[PDB]
């Protein structure tokens, strides 16, 4: 139903305004990348290891908000086929602070590896072109670990380590950017992971804000991503914790 | 119109789910407070000065998300009269990491002052009771600079300084928590302020995420807060930056 599609996408509007328009969002991005530089500079690795930083792309280093805007204007739920066209459109922007941090790491005895669920086979060319255009250094193909057969990221982290790197910090907008332990899990388990790692945030796990999509959306209800539009609307509304209006 | 009220408040749903349910939100809160502790510990003040930290309350140290949930469920635009009842309901929660940071500052030769637009005359009792209940130390009345005649906060910062304190850092969720220079201004000016202070974020200006309300909402359009519901809906939708769907 068109009505259901409109309701689902309208629910994203205020958070999208915040991410696209607010100074507050920019300030959070700068805060993250300022903290990331401090962590990188402090990091020491085992003898014989090279220093690596693992960075997520979408909503961490790359800003895809115009795709979300298109969803709002056209009442379009997320669809990977539309996403591939967005990537091919080569209109990605950079998250504030990301290029400077990336280039700093790469010029100070580190290497940033991009572990990203953009698709290796269909979305690589647009990604690399946009990143070159946006000013990122170190965007040769071998810096990228794009999605092949698995959306969970830990195996790609292990590939990086096998190449003689020690990962000194991770940058992401989704807890699944830090490992697999809450991949596919609901939000209670995801919050528990965060509590169990409280001291790592702003140190070895660097967070960017994303109020628009992610593992937390699927985390709203069992089987969320397989539900129809009406089911997803209901899952979102049922997750709301509301004051009852009484004293 | 009830329809307009519903549309306006539905636009907050996804960001509310993110703030209430996601581990990612918690991780951002811990990141902020972890960075804040590092900044506090590093801070040195002028001879003869006492060390102060200025902290915002709403959506910085206190979590009012159930009020937003009530707005969603009842299609209620923000109204200060409802807000006063929410405060009186004494159901505020603590933002993750806030109590620990607050109590650490207060036990390590600093003092946290709460500069907050909760109302001194009608909202003080609930605020203090909730904070005591939530575990905050140092919540005697004189620690609070609640709203009297002005929503802009710089004059209250100056009052703190007049009492012999040097403010070593500010914690907030709204750029107006750091001074007055973009108070009442639109988002272009607010983003410019952030760019002009890029290096301070995560150091002396500590940010918490708030995708639900703030100076950035008013910043969406000239006279936003005086517009009717339909006008505010239009302002939000007109602010959206959307991909045109072409390559
Ligand atoms: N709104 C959305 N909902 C679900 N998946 C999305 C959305 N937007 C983008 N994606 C997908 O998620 C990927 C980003 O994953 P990640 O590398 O974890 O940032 C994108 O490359 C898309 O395949
Ligand atoms: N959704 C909202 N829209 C506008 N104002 C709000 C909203 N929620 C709370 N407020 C007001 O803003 C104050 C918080 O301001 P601050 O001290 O900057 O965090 C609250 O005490 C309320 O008076
Ligand atoms: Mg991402
Ligand atoms: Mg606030």
């Amino acid at each position: 139903e068109e009505h259901a599609n409109m309701q689902l996408q309208q629910q994203a509007v205020l958070g999208l305004n915040w991410m696209q328009d607010s100074g507050e969002y920019k300030a959070l991005a700068y805060q993250a990348y300022n903290a990331a530089k401090v962590a990188f500079d402090h990091a020491k690795v085992a003898k014989g290891k090279k220093k690596a930083v693992v960075a997520n792309l979408d909503e961490t280093m790359l800003d895809n908000s115009p795709y979300a805007g298109w969803q709002v204007q056209n009442n379009k739920p997320f669809d990977g086929k539309d996403w591939t066209r967005w990537v091919d459109a080569r209109q990605s922007r950079a998250v504030p602070g990301a290029v400077e941090f990336n280039n700093y790491v790469n010029s100070h005895n580190g290497k940033v590896f991009y572990v990203t669920n953009r698709k290796d086979s269909t979305e690589k060319s647009g990604t690399i072109d946009d990143m070159k255009r946006l000013g990122f250094n170190g965007v040769e193909e071998s810096a990228f670990y794009l999605k092949k057969d698995k959306s969970a990221k830990a195996a790609r982290f292990a590939e990086i380590e096998k190449q003689g790197y020690e990962i000194v910090l991770y940058v992401g907008d989704n807890l699944d950017d830090f490992g697999n332990t809450v991949y596919g899990k609901l939000n209670a388990d995801r919050r528990a992971f965060v509590d169990q790692n409280q001291g790592k945030f702003g140190k070895t796990f660097i967070m960017l804000p994303n109020a628009n999509y992610g593992g937390w959306e699927g985390g709203l209800a069992e089987g969320y991503f397989k539900k129809d539009t009406q089911g997803q609307i209901k899952a979102r509304l049922d997750a709301v914790q509301a004051w009852d209006g009484k004293l």
